[PDB]
DNA sequence: CGGCATACG
DNA sequence: CGTAT
DNA sequence: GCCG
């Protein structure tokens, strides 16, 4: 009744077991602070499959069969449901390793590797951070400059007002050439932490060099607050507010027409989605995909597809549309 | 036992 | 390393 | 941590 895979199965935005999950994803995020990733991949799964349950889980029992529920994540839920609180959940929220590595990696630039040697300094606050900026990489900097906005849920407003100013850049870099809204907001999300944007032009080749022409006249805009040949751009932007403005990150990738579906796929999501699917694809089909395409290592081709859809079907997998990918 | 998604900057 | 989904 |  539920598959193993979280892209052979429909995730919608709001589901019916957010406490079970939400404890799950507590300890996935604590094992990827200890460095452990297959952990972190278990209790991400085992939340999924959490969400795509039709209704709320109220005994154990309902959990027989389901992937990725073994005696750890099990035992979790069991405590749950029967005291509201799990012991291991609350030790590691409340623990100053968890709290601190969580404030260091929210950092934009900072990742775990990071945040751990950090950590391990004695380091505990962003003021740490700040008193010592010699240790900062430029990416950091800007991270740190601006949390305090970028910790600010991104709104839809915010997202189309930033669309018009992309695609009026894009406009100017290249005629033709289109914006498509991606990442968590395509998934009907109504909020963020960034915005990601996915360009292209309908005729290949045409959007070579693209990416720096369009930064180059947003920032002449003074729409720039940071950025770094290139395909892919992790910026901040200077986003006008009334009568001032907040820093916001936008991600914006450009792309040949004949991958537009490979990369809309990707930059969609969600991110456990797309392991799970990438992970499908080579170990069910023997398929191996990315953002650019989808490889055949036999024939040593590339399966020409013109939507989605035919990524799904190629990959023998019932299409799920962008708000049932909410793994 | 060993894998666990897969790129670009 | 960081970033992205 | 779970599983092929
Ligand atoms: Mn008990
Ligand atoms: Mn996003
Ligand atoms: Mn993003
Ligand atoms: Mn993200
Ligand atoms: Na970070």
């Amino acid at each position: 009744w539920m598959p193993a895979y979280a892209c052979q199965r429909p995730t919608p935005l709001t589901h019916h077991n957010t406490g079970l999950s939400e404890a799950l994803e507590i300890l996935a995020e604590a094992a990827g602070f200890e460095g452990s990733e297959g952990r972190l991949l278990t209790f991400c799964r085992a939340a999924s499959v959490l969400k795509a349950l039709p209704s709320p889980v109220t005994t154990l029992s309902q959990l027989q069969g389901l992937p990725h529920f073994g005696e750890h994540s099990s035992r979790v839920v069991q405590e749950l449901l029967e005291h509201g609180v799990c012991e291991e959940v609350e030790r590691v929220r409340r623990s100053e390793r968890y709290q601190t590595m969580k404030l260091f990696t929210q950092i934009f630039g900072v990742g775990v590797k990071t945040a751990d040697r950090w950590y391990r300094e004695g380091l505990r606050t962003l003021d740490d951070l700040r008193e010592q900026p010699q240790k900062l990489t430029q990416q950091q900097k800007a991270g740190l400059q601006h949390h305090q906005d970028l910790s600010t849920p991104v709104l839809r407003s915010d997202v189309d007002a930033l669309q018009q100013v992309v695609e009026e850049a894009v406009g100017q870099a290249l005629p033709g050439a289109t914006v498509t809204l991606t990442g968590g907001f395509r998934r009907g999300k109504l909020q963020g932490h960034d915005v990601d944007f996915l360009i292209t032009h309908p005729k290949e080749g045409q959007e070579a060099g693209l990416l720096p022409r369009v930064m180059c006249r947003l920032q002449d805009q003074g729409l720039i607050l940071y950025h770094q040949a290139f395909e892919r751009s992790f910026c901040i932007f200077r986003l006008p507010q009334p009568g001032s403005w907040k820093a916001v990150r936008v991600d914006l990738v450009v792309a040949p027409v004949s991958q537009f579906p490979f990369a809309l796929l990707g930059w969609t999501g969600s991110k456990l989605f797309q392991r799970e699917l990438r992970r499908f694809s080579r170990k069910e089909k023997g398929l191996w995909l990315n953002s650019h395409g989808l490889f055949d290592p036999e024939q040593k081709t590339f399966f020409q597809a013109a939507s989605e859809e035919d990524i799904f079907r190629h990959l023998g997998l019932e299409y799920l549309p962008p708000e049932q990918r909410n793994a």
